[PDB]
């Protein structure tokens, strides 16, 4: 469907400031405006460092495909012997920056759901038969605070290398699966659970396929139960075929959803909770009007 990509002229789109700067690219909040209009159109650009342009338009009508509440779809692409990609700005920037931020006041509610959330797009990509090959924490962005978004997809493929969050067949040989998506996966949760911590920080790349190989994982963050954190630690088992799907993944995640208190231990997590359908309502409203599953609630609370 290459109604699904819009190309675009230099001339109807500007870069106003750099949002963040990166090995893949530089990030820039944009301005769109469209031809024969008087409005500016807030966008988010995002400029590769440096393959034809045949290449990389058929590679980026595939990312323009992904139609899911929780992945984000490639909206426009620019071509001038630098490789512009457009996509919608989020306010709210990226899930680990937000974790980060938020480190102190993140309650149990949000952190299950957004691990359901990233399961759910993940699924929808394994069952659209499509391999990210780069899910991190960095590489979410957070729409609202209850939702949550996958983001750069196809970009791995399209290009320093996330070695601390890749499965160990991935390393060795640079074998990109649904489960190795899994493995990340389950780093993923790590970020999250550890207020984004760096994983394996202080320890050598070259170093990280041997201490796999020996055995060695991320330790279980205070936060979570051993239940959470078998999860963790069934996504990096060595057997790819062992670890979890992302179709489990969900279920598992939701119905600890349905008892946060049971899996997550945070202090004053009884003062912290999901919104309000009122205040979830008008966040709907005002910058979230794409069809959605409802947020998984504590049973006891609802
Ligand atoms: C934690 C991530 C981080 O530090 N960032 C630096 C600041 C900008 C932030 N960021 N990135 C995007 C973004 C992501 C992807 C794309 O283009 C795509 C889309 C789909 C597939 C491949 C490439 C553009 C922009 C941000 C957006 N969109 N809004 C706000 N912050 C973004 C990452």
């Amino acid at each position: 469907n290459q109604a699904l990509l819009r190309i675009l002229k230099e001339t109807e789109f500007k870069k106003i400031k750099v949002l963040g700067s990166g090995a893949f690219g530089t990030v820039y909040k944009g301005l769109w405006i469209p031809e024969g209009e008087k409005v500016k159109i807030p966008v988010a650009i995002k400029e590769l460092r440096e393959k034809a342009n045949k290449e990389i338009l058929d590679e980026a009508y595939v990312m323009a495909s992904v139609d899911n509440p929780h992945v984000c779809r490639l909206l426009g692409i620019c071509l001038t012997s630098t490789v512009q990609l457009i996509m919608q700005l989020m306010p709210f920037g990226c899930l680990l920056d937000y974790v980060r931020e938020h480190k102190d006041n993140i309650g149990s509610q949000y952190l299950l759901n957004w691990c359901v959330q990233i399961a759910k797009g993940m699924n929808y990509l394994e069952d659209r038969r499509l391999v990210h090959r780069d899910l991190a924490a960095r590489n979410v962005l957070v729409k609202t605070p209850q939702h949550v978004k996958i983001t750069d997809f196809g970009l791995a493929k399209l290009l320093k290398v996330p070695i601390k969050w890749m499965a160990l067949e991935s390393i060795l040989h640079r074998i990109y699966t649904h489960q190795s998506d899994v493995w990340s996966y389950g780093v993923t949760v790590w970020e999250l659970m550890t207020f984004g911590s760096k994983p394996y920080d202080g320890i050598p790349a070259s170093e990280i396929s041997s201490i796999l190989e020996k055995g060695e994982r991320l330790p279980q963050p205070p936060i979570c139960t051993i239940d959470v954190y078998m999860i963790m630690v069934k996504c990096w088992m060595i057997d790819a075929d062992s670890r979890p799907k992302f179709r489990e993944l969900i279920i598992e995640f939701s119905k600890m959803a349905r008892d946060p208190q049971r899996y997550l231990v945070i202090q004053g997590d009884e003062r912290m909770h999901l919104p309000s359908p009122t205040d979830s309502n008008f966040y709907r409203a005002l910058m979230d009007e794409e069809d959605m599953d409802d947020v998984v609630d504590a049973d006891e609370y609802l």
